């Protein structure tokens, strides 16, 4: 009943139309989706993930 970022270290606004599916998970961009392949950031507020 909530939509929040898959990524369980960054806390990402999730857009319900435009969210990115991954795994069966909510994200809120293709990078927190993705796992961040090559350093790409997500629009999150102060954004936390830097790994992967
Ligand atoms: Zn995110
Ligand atoms: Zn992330
Ligand atoms: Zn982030």
């Amino acid at each position: 009943n909530e939509l929040r970022c898959g990524c369980p270290d960054c806390h990402c606004k999730v857009d319900p139309e435009r969210v990115f599916n991954h795994d069966g998970e909510a994200y809120c961009s293709q990078a927190c989706a993705e796992q961040h392949p090559n350093g790409e950031p997500c629009p999150a507020p102060d954004c936390h993930c830097e790994r992967s």
